């Protein structure tokens, strides 16, 4: 019953794929992963919630007095890339499903239409934690990934429940009247705090084609200007951007911002997932500014590493000295993705895959890896509301 089935395979225009291997090497690579990362960090065992799924974080410490176990950030990688692996995996949708009892099991103490930001096995954290907008728009384009994938005539109308996340859930909490992205619904409607990793162009273009409130589009288009407006100013040479960027004009974050690191002023652990989210907009819609931004990151990175990506390190100050120390998936994935809008990058990509193919250390780095490996094979497909 998968309308799109792994591998999807897919060649988008103008972007390249590692060729110095098959297709069917690229998505063998794929599969052997996505085994590898469903055994370590797939789970299904909260006492709480029977039938409920989740995606194992680290996480240290406490979070309101509960054990941490997942993020709604994770929540979404895993239902993404359980969609996207229907049709070798014929316990896709079950799983599927299951996440999405969590999702909405576990809503947002403040917008119960979004997810609470911390799984912890526990019936009093279900409904206690408010939202992380990475997570929901993950989630929300999951459901439209998992739409296109299964249909919405079953238990589940995906459609649906995209349509309501995507409108009464992140629009009304999410989308800022300044036509930003906030930190999560707990964040005000004129809150000039971002996340540039949120910036995910690509989501936001599907929201506006299966609803059709330009909203998104606006969001999208000022996004770009912000993004330039900002790196015009801060980076003008590597083309990077902050873990997070705030005020009018924007500008790079304080350190310690949220109390995440010292380095929420430099392209860090939040940031290093930006070139991902940015070059899908070239690659599944022709958006000439993501190729532009794309290009000049990339270009930036293959100078500063001699075109070696094992010399990548796990954060740059925004000027592009070393803050890292080692090369790291969700740094280095990202930085090979960016580069695929130009068929001059190809020894550079296919050194890349050579790197991140088998690369797996920790919940993080892993999952945003097989996101990436996923996109840079055509096995993330578009979706599309009809044919």
């Amino acid at each position: 019953k998968e309308m799109k089935p792994f591998p999807q395979q897919v060649n988008y225009a103008g972007v390249i794929k590692p060729n110095h291997v098959t297709q069917e090497s690229l998505n063998a690579s794929v599969r052997s992963y996505y085994d590898n990362w469903k055994k370590k960090y797939l789970k299904n065992d909260l006492s709480s919630l029977p039938g409920g799924y989740y995606v194992k974080g680290e996480i240290t410490g406490d979070a309101d007095g509960f054990k941490p176990l997942g993020t709604s950030e994770g929540q979404g990688y895993g239902m993404i890339i359980t969609v996207l692996m229907a049709g070798y995996d014929s316990n896709a949708q079950k799983i599927y499903d299951g996440l999405f009892k969590t999702a909405r099991t576990f809503k947002s103490s403040q917008n119960p239409n979004l997810m609470g930001w911390v799984v912890a096995d526990s019936k009093k954290a279900q409904g206690h934690f408010d939202s992380a907008t990475d997570g929901d728009l993950d989630i929300a384009y999951s459901l439209l990934l998992a739409h296109k994938q299964w249909g919405s005539n079953g238990t589940v109308n995906y459609l649906k429940e995209a349509q309501d996340m995507i409108t009464k859930g992140i629009k009304a909490s999410n989308v800022t009247n300044n036509n930003q992205l906030n930190l999560g619904d707990w964040d005000s409607k004129s809150s000039l705090d971002t996340r540039p990793s949120d910036w995910m162009m690509s989501h936001l273009r599907a929201f506006y084609e299966f609803t059709g409130d330009k909203t998104w589009l606006t969001v999208i288009n000022n996004l770009y200007d912000v993004y330039t407006q900002f790196s015009n100013k801060y980076s003008p040479n590597t083309g990077l951007i902050s873990d997070f960027v705030v005020k009018n004009p924007p500008q790079p974050a304080p350190k310690d911002f949220l109390d995440e690191s010292e380095y929420t002023n430099a392209y860090y652990y939040n940031a290093s997932r930006v070139p991902l989210r940015i070059v899908m907009d070239y690659a599944m819609y022709g958006e000439k500014r993501s190729k532009v931004i794309s290009d000049k990151v990339s270009s930036w990175i293959q100078n500063k590493t001699n075109g070696n990506p094992s010399k990548i390190v796990d954060g740059y100050q925004l000027n592009g000295s070393n803050i890292g120390s080692y090369p790291t998936a969700v740094f280095v994935s990202p930085f090979i993705a960016a580069s695929i809008t130009s068929s001059n990058n190809q020894k550079w990509v296919n050194s890349g895959w050579d790197w991140m193919k088998n690369k797996r250390e920790r919940y993080f780095s892993d999952s945003y890896n097989l996101l990436t490996m996923l996109f840079i094979t055509g096995n993330w497909w578009k979706p599309v509301p009809d044919d």
